[PDB]
């Protein structure tokens, strides 16, 4: 899983990235919809290179760190092209004033960082396959996959023309926005305060 | 227009002092922690000041910038403190604390420990700790702030850049690889996620200078 290159890393993410779901009362719809990414997000989960190699109640506790911040960087990333805006789902865009808004008016703002750095998909998937692997880690293998994503990451500035120094620099902007989105994420639960259960995420898994 | 070696010599000669408690009963502990990071702000305010770029900013921002990163920053001294002292958070040197000796203190204690732990398995260097903590200062609240406060921005990120300089400059100093350089940058900077981690959830169990206190000593 290792041994795969910086491009086929990349490969691999891009193909994995789960669907865009339609919404089916604001915060049933918008619990429902969270209910329902799940799901995809324990399917693209599986598919980052390296994170199967662990074991299932490993799988299950990096889920139940990082769930609400993939679901967050996510909407982000979708709503980038909106100013002002969530797109929640494609029938529910949403702007502040439907959201009386703290943590909405976060999200917005890391919505505009990433439009302010021109956030390429391919940079995307690195930062989620981070997020994934890095939340639970405090609470070898792990730290191996990360390292092959910041190579990978740096493969892509290259790819893109950035000098080296230019290289850094963005890599730390990157990683610098993952503690903003763990801040909302913190901020996301006391609002919210809602946690899938080991057993639902373990079911999820769909162990052999 | 410092250089990086410029930058690592500013912000070491700006380092706090560590302080002490005065001179053991479970009942009396927070009482003496609460007093020693009030203490320590004093300080930390002071060393804001001397972080290069931080003083160019408003004061207002100022302000906004140490209220959002005031725990982090005793947080990361903590720990730092605390890396050559195995299970032990060092608070002062004559306040050495273990997990065995409050509601939901022990969940902070062990994330405080951790990072003590992940410290000493990076085998972190002091020139990396100063610059991750002026890092905190310039970032934690640089997403929670018209076209004054775009040319802050604008500052804020080119320190930031700055410090990213000095950080690879100091690995590569230490012999890395080029690999190996952008790998530990990764490393050292996704441990920031953790501390804001921690300051969240301190927050909580806390549950704070004010506006006025920290526009007095800024
Ligand atoms: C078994 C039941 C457990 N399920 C139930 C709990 C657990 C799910 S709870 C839950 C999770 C998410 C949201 C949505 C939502 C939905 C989809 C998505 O892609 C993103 C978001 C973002 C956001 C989390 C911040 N949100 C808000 O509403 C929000 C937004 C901005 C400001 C404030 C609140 C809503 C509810 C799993
Ligand atoms: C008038 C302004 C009020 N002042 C404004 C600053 C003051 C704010 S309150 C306050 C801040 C800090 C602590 C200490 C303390 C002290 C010094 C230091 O270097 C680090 C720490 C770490 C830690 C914060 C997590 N802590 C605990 O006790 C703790 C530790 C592990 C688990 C759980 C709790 C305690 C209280 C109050």
């Amino acid at each position: 899983a290792l041994s795969l290159t910086a491009d086929q890393m990349v490969s691999a993410l891009l193909d994995a990235e789960p669907p865009i779901l339609y919404s089916e009362s604001m915060m049933g719809l918008l619990t429902n919809l969270a209910d329902r990414e799940l799901v995809h997000m324990i399917n693209w989960a599986k598919r980052v290179p390296g994170f199967v190699d662990l074991t299932l109640h490993d799988q299950v506790h990096l889920l139940e760190s990082a769930w609400l911040e993939i679901l967050m960087i996510g909407l982000v990333w979708r709503s980038m092209e909106h100013p002002g805006k969530l797109l929640f789902a494609p029938n529910l865009l949403l702007d502040r004033n439907q959201g009386k808004v703290e943590i909405f008016d976060m999200l917005l703002a890391t919505s505009s960082r990433f439009r302010m750095m021109n956030l390429q998909g391919e940079e995307f998937v690195c930062l989620k396959s981070i997020i994934l692997l890095n939340s639970g880690v405090y609470t070898d293998h792990i730290h191996r996959v990360l390292d092959k994503i910041t190579d990978t990451l740096i493969h892509l500035m290259a790819k893109a023309g950035l000098t080296l120094q230019q290289q850094h620099q963005r890599l730390a902007q990157l990683l610098l926005i993952l503690s903003h989105i763990r801040h909302m994420s913190n901020k996301g639960m006391e609002h919210l305060y809602v946690v899938p259960s080991y057993d639902l995420l373990l079911e999820m898994l769909d162990a052999h």
